[PDB]
């Protein structure tokens, strides 16, 4: 029965959100629920008297995929239930959110906190789906004592589990899984007692299946029973491997929120965003989760995206200071105590190397530009000005991981800006663009600066060519900001030729 049910379910897309109509009629799920109980009764009286091989070979493999897949129905039932008063982006948003939301273990409140900040409707509605339970069913070995039925048991508890299923068809709210949460529970119970015996189990996949069983709001009914089985396989709740899983996935959830959930059709309140933000400096204070984002990152440029993520515009200049911070710490906590982890994300940022010039243009132009007109913090503006003066310092200290590549690319694409604050005569942030940029020349002490002198010239001549507008001459000896952009210049000049004299 476990494999017709698995084979139904290729349509079915487990990392994907299921359709409200793909999720199977209360019968499918309380047929499941009944040959489960079955199997269950049957196996622990089989090993009572023993104290089959294959038997377990096959339904271990078979279980674990079931649950997963009703783990997709149990929040496919919560989702789309979403009142839309929801369109599928903010509905893949608010799934990210709510996976993340873990209520479970050491996990992390980045779950509870995000799966707070989600709107009156939505909590309302996951307050609903929790406040339901599995309760009328009839809870775990109530055969013990025959189920209070004579000689077989097991058929009374698998009439009970049906009318505990009909009870919830009564329910106007959830009612269809009102089931499908016992289902999975019953299911994860069966799993855990596969375990037990050793047969073939996968230590790693059991792993990953209560990890993302137990960081999840959605199913939840099981979320301790998954710690039970992460405490079987990873250890105790506070072993390493145990934490290493939770914390990990912690991280990627963040990450998807982070760079796949940024944009406002995701639903998501730019809040989920800010407050992971702080839990990823909180975990880089932590040196387990620090050294797990570490490999992660030196292996794929994924620090790069989280500011690739900031050049979006709809996100407030408030998300550009935080992700400044967090890689301001990054830097920072490294100089203080220098370790491998810290080391590695520094070769990440290797790979900001390569990025979409136009995106890299786009992000830098939303960190120096400062409108009023959307932006009313202009102070805020300025601090992540200083905050990317600060980055790139950082980056071309001899000591830094980022490499030399990292800054020239950065100093390249700074040029144009730098040209367009004097082609539309953007006195303001011109002077700090030219400090950046000489973070570059910096960088470029023993090799480069180059670049930065050129550059510089070019800029100093087209100073020049403003100021030479006699109209604007004539204003000044009565515009202000080209003039003083070129006093700055030509100081900047004067600073490059005393260190070549020093040369």
């Amino acid at each position: 029965y476990f494999a017709r049910q698995i084979s139904s379910f290729c349509s079915i897309d487990c990392t994907t959100i299921l359709q409200l109509h793909e999720i199977p009629s209360l019968q499918s799920i309380y047929t499941l629920d009944a040959a489960i109980s079955k199997v269950q009764v049957s196996l622990d009286e089989h090993f009572s008297k023993m104290a089959s091989s294959e038997i377990t070979k096959n339904l271990l493999p078979a279980t674990l995929q079931l649950i997963d897949t009703y783990a997709s129905f149990t929040r496919a039932y919560l989702l789309q239930n979403f009142n839309e008063e929801p369109s599928k982006e903010k509905l893949q948003g608010f799934a990210a959110v709510l996976a993340i939301g873990s209520s479970r273990c050491k996990a992390n409140t980045l779950g509870p906190t995000l799966v707070q900040n989600l709107p009156s409707s939505v909590q309302t509605v996951c307050e609903s789906w929790n406040n339901i339970n599995t309760n009328e069913f009839p809870n775990i070995g109530s055969w013990r004592n025959a189920f209070a039925n004579d000689t077989i048991p097991s058929e009374s508890y698998i009439s009970a589990v049906q009318a505990a299923h009909l009870g919830t068809l009564c329910s106007q709210s959830l009612p269809l899984a009102a089931s499908l949460k016992h289902t999975l529970l019953s299911l994860v119970r069966l799993t855990g007692d596969l375990i037990v015996w050793s047969d073939e189990m996968n230590p790693p996949q059991v792993i990953r299946t209560l990890l993302p069983l137990l960081l999840e709001s959605s199913t939840e009914s099981v979320a301790e029973i998954s710690s039970n089985s992460l405490e079987r396989i990873l250890g105790p709740a506070e072993s390493d491997e145990f934490l290493a899983r939770v914390y990990e996935k912690l991280i990627t959830g963040c990450y998807n929120i982070l760079a796949n959930h940024a944009d406002p059709n995701s639903g998501l309140d730019e809040s989920i965003l800010e407050e992971c933000l702080q839990y990823l400096e909180k975990q880089l204070e932590s040196s387990q989760a620090r050294k797990a984002m570490e490999e992660f990152f030196s292996d794929s440029g994924e620090l790069v995206q989280i500011m690739m993520a900031t050049a979006n515009e709809n996100l407030s200049a408030k998300f550009c200071n935080r992700v400044l911070k967090f890689f301001t710490k990054l830097f920072q906590l490294t100089e203080k105590s220098p370790n491998p982890s810290l080391l590695h994300l520094c070769g990440s940022l290797a790979q900001l190397a390569c990025v979409e010039p136009v995106r890299l243009q786009a992000w830098l132009t939303r960190m120096t530009t400062s409108p009023p007109k959307d932006s009313d913090q202009l102070d805020v503006i300025q601090e992540n000005r200083q905050l990317l003066q600060l980055l790139t310092t950082y980056i071309v200290r001899e000591n830094s991981q980022v490499g030399e590549g990292v800054c020239a690319v950065l100093l390249g694409t700074l040029t144009p800006m730098a040209t367009e604050m004097l082609a539309n005569g953007d006195g303001t942030g011109f002077p700090e663009l030219m400090v950046v940029m000489a973070t570059l020349a910096s960088a470029g002490q023993g090799a480069g600066h180059l670049q930065l002198h050129n550059a510089a010239v070019d800029w100093l001549s087209r100073c020049k060519k403003y100021l030479s507008q006699k109209n604007v001459v004539e204003k000044l000896n009565a515009h202000v900001m080209i003039l003083e952009c070129t006093c700055h210049i030509m100081s900047y000049l004067a600073d490059v030729t005393n260190a070549l004299s020093q040369s």
